[PDB]
This record gives structure tokens, C-alpha cells and sequence, in this order.
């Protein structure tokens, strides 16, 4: 699935994303819209043999179960296939244990590149 912008902070919100650890509604949406361009079914091998994955692009090394990443750890107890789904439930849950880690939003390589300092609430602006 392929979300606007207003439908998936609406989801992102009821999943109660908007504020979680101290960050803004805005920071989300921007990470979502630069990791995967709010694309779910988004995929992108990296060079350590790894694979990230869904919206926010989360990272089969530490998060999940792909069954080809040797000596990896699954940390969110799902297999990588159910962070694709047009239901953003499994990637919310498994995102708030990642900010949670000691890093917060950093661990998005464009967050960090592309929202971090900016006026991250014009991601929301018009929306009910
Ligand atoms: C809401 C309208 O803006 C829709 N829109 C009309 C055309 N826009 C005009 C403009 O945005 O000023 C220019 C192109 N636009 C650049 C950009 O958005 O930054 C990329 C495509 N957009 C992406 C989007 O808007 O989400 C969809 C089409
Ligand atoms: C040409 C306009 O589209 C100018 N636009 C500024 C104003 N936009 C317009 C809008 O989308 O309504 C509102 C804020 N916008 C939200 C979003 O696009 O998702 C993020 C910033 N964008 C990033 C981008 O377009 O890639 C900068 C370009
Ligand atoms: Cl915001
Ligand atoms: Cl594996
Ligand atoms: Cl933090
Ligand atoms: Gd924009
Ligand atoms: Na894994």
C-alpha cells in the first residue's frame, strides 16, 4: 500500500506514535516519507548482506526474520514479510522498541540527514 500523507499520520496517531519518547508526529511522517516514500512494500539489500524493510525500513540484522541473514537476532519476534503489510501495526510496535534503544530517532539514517532541525510539523500541516 502506497499511504498519503494525512491517512498515515492518522494511522501513525491512533497506534500512539505522536509523541512517543519526545517525538512530534512531524518526525515520523518525515522519517516515512524519505526511508520508503510511505510505500510499504518498500525493500533495500545492504552491503553486510542485511535487508530493510516496510515504511520505516527496518533492518533484518537486529528486528527480524528474513531466514537469509546468518547470525542475526530477531528482536521484534516477527518474520520481516509481516513489516510489507498495508496494516502498519507489527511496524509501529517494532519501531517504538528501536527509538527506545539508547540511539531514538538516529537509527533512521534520513531522519537524521533530512528532518532532524527542521520544521518537521509542515508533514501535518492541513491535516484533521
Ligand atoms: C498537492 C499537490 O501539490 C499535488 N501535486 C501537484 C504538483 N506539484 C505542485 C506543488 O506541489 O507545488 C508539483 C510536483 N510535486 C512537488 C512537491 O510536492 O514537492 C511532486 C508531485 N506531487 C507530490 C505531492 O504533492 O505529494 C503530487 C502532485
Ligand atoms: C512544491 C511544494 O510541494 C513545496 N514543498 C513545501 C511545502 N509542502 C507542500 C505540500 O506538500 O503541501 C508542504 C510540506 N511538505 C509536505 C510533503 O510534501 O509531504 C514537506 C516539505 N516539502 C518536501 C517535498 O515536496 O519533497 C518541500 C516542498
Ligand atoms: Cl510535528
Ligand atoms: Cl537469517
Ligand atoms: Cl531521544
Ligand atoms: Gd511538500
Ligand atoms: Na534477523
Amino acid at each position: 500500500k502506497v499511504f498519503g500523507r494525512c491517512e498515515l499520520a492518522a494511522a501513525m496517531k491512533r497506534h500512539g506514535l505522536d509523541n512517543y519518547r519526545g517525538y512530534s508526529l512531524g518526525n515520523w511522517v518525515c522519517a516515512a516519507k524519505f526511508e520508503s516514500n510511505f510505500n510499504t512494500q518498500a525493500t533495500n539489500r545492504n552491503t553486510d548482506g542485511s535487508t530493510d524493510y516496510g515504511i520505516l525500513q527496518i533492518n533484518s540484522r537486529w528486528w527480524c526474520n528474513d531466514g537469509r541473514t546468518p547470525g542475526s537476532r530477531n528482536l521484534c519476534n516477527i518474520p520481516c514479510s509481516a513489516l510489507l503489510s498495508s496494516d502498519i501495526t507489527a511496524s509501529v510496535n517494532c519501531a517504538k522498541k528501536i527509538v527506545s534503544d539508547g540511539n531514538g530517532m538516529n537509527a533512521w539514517v534520513a531522519w537524521r540527514n533530512r528532518c532532524k532541525g527542521t520544521d518537521v510539523q509542515a508533514w501535518i500541516r492541513g491535516c484533521r
